């Protein structure tokens, strides 16, 4: 395999389906990454992650840096042979969770220092095979001279982190790099960051700053002009999103990737996805509920136990319930997916994304 | 298979291995009994227990009548159904808990009523395949006043509990009971308690009150002169016992069957057990050790990550730390059962305790 070759193989309107190809395996497109916040995917095994048809997981750089720490890491083996996944990482840069979990200058972060060359040192050191540019995500709301100056210190952040990762080679020959598009939800900042991120060339490009509050109305909104204005021929990542239904809208408008915590977080609280939509699973009407968590879903969860056990398990805040329920939420993310491809491959997605919102909203 | 046969294959000294065979499987004895308190073995799904070979589980009948609840459990199908463990289940009777987690009379006990007939049939409606006797575990120390007094109601109570069992067809027919010897560390009390027991008749015969307070050296004494007081033809089965050692020494002294929450609770706090004694993998020393866990050890866990993984896990509070910790040390302790059973059965046992000994302490 390649370090990087993205191929379209069906679309339908704006949605695509598709392959990213990388040294450490091929990542089905539109893709959903769970996300492993500390070198896990919370209550899962790396082989249960697989499992559920995960291709690729996401890893955050602040919490590593912070513990254990990338050098430290590094100095083990590196992120995959550290966390026992062997297939593709993707990174993101530190640059969201160092303002919402400082000191902030021209030259990048300093908190309770990271930069565009830190960052992707750190990503480096990390070992990750997509590697996310150094960016700014704005807060929404904004106003517009506030969401400009952000978008073009990350713009010029994102010409920084292209030069520090050229600078080393390993890196460059083994993973691949994409920029992040800001704007808030202004249409012609929007342009203006796409134009700067294509000037410049990465491998995939995210659009960066809409899961910061927006509703979904909004959110499809800026998707419906933003997403167009980014390369056509490589992959587009919506950093953040998110719910079912969020990514359905979000595939009808041509993103190609996704990472949210939901499935995860959702799953240790208590909330379960099904095709008839979410349900809280510590409800007493499930007490005795015989069903599994989903009537359709194919994961091992729905297979072997019970609404009932499950119900008992949350409410007694038991760790099995943690893992039965994040285990379950990632496969049904993943065939959501799956679903997803299927019918783009063969053009009656439309009709799957109605089908799809009909009985989930019910 | 039978309801119950109890065959013992090979004998060194005092201690044996064999076989319990029952409907719903085979027990290799010496046993290990992981220990579920609430329908789960803390962290692990049923098939990753079985997994690292136990053969029998523990339930705790004090933490499943108050929730999810007796009838319920019965109504979703038995305890085996609910958790998803298709083979034998050892539930304890509730006596223990019920004093340590009152009104004591000499119908039973009442608290914020638990007696023979309803621990009984609440150990029924769990669909329990090896039933506990309920009675009262003396607190240590005890005067010998007060421990007559206590095993003499734990006598009365294992005759009602006995006639309880047997007045259930279903239950008497699928199910095996096991009676339950106190008398504290006083060896004529302790005699008095297996006349009683062998007077009613029971299908196999545990050593109560030991797991209360003694240290090993009493524990180790008070086992020497009560083992042989027991029908040698039954299982013995040493209720919450104990540390690897402790478990060497008993079957040194003829014991047959053990549970005790402590790898699975030392697992979750850091503990892990090693041939060469337990390590707390907290410790700032395995923060770069890339070795696993045991350098011997068989289980999943060794076979995958570095102590420096497991080492951030647990600093982190990351579940994932919390299952890789119990499934290792559960495997542990059943790879310590299997070289006991198979010691025994080249009769180079006393050499094995001997070996084991000098490096578990050196
Ligand atoms: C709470 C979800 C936040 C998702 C996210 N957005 C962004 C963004 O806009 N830029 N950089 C990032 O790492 C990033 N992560
Ligand atoms: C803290 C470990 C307690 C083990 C135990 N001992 C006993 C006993 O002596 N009688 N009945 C029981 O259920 C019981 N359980
Ligand atoms: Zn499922
Ligand atoms: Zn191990």
């Amino acid at each position: 395999r390649p370090r990087f070759s993205f191929s379209i193989a069906a679309r339908e309107g704006k949605a695509r389906t598709g392959t990213i190809e990388m040294k450490r395996g091929v990542i089905r497109t539109p893709a959903f990454m769970p996300v492993g916040t500390a070198a896990t995917v919370k209550a899962l095994k790396p082989e249960t992650v697989r499992a559920t048809g995960a291709d690729i997981i996401l890893g955050n750089t602040y919490h590593l840096m912070l513990r254990p720490g990338a050098e430290r890491i590094a100095k083990l083996g590196g992120l995959h042979s550290f966390m026992g996944w062997d297939r593709p990482i993707l990174t993101d840069s530190g640059g969201y969770q160092v303002m919402s979990l400082t000191k902030q200058s021209e030259e990048g972060v300093t908190f309770k220092m990271l930069s565009p060359e830190r960052s992707i040192e750190i990503q480096h050191l990390l070992g990750s095979d997509i590697v996310m540019a150094f960016d700014e995500c704005t807060p929404y709301p904004a106003t517009p001279s506030r969401a400009a100056s952000s978008m073009e210190r990350s713009m010029r952040w994102a010409k920084r982190s292209r030069d520090a990762f050229d600078s080393r080679k390993e890196q460059a020959e083994n993973a691949a790099l994409f920029g992040i598009q800001q704007g808030s939800v202004f249409e012609n900042l929007r342009q203006q960051s796409a134009d700067a991120l294509a000037e410049i060339g990465f491998d995939g490009y995210a659009v960066g700053g809409l899961a910061v509050g927006q509703g979904q109305d909004e959110m499809f909104r800026v998707l419906d002009f933003s997403v167009p204005m980014l390369p056509d021929d490589k992959p587009h990542y919506l950093m953040g999103v998110g719910k079912p239904d969020d990514i359905v809208g979000a595939v009808e408008r041509g993103i190609d990737m996704f990472d949210c915590v939901l499935p995860t977080r959702s799953g240790r609280n208590g909330q379960a996805f099904t095709w008839d939509g979410p349900i809280n699973i510590r409800n007493a009407r499930f007490s005795e509920d015989l069903k599994p968590l989903d009537s359709e879903c194919h994961c091992a969860v729905c297979q072997k136990w019970s609404r009932a056990y499950i119900h008992h398990l949350i409410r007694a805040g038991e760790i099995l319930g943690a893992m039965l329920m994040t285990e379950h939420n990632i496969a049904f993310y993943q065939q959501l997916m799956q679903k997803i491809r299927d019918s783009i491959s063969e053009g009656r997605f439309s009709q799957f994304a109605q089908d799809f919102r009909a009985r989930y909203f019910a």
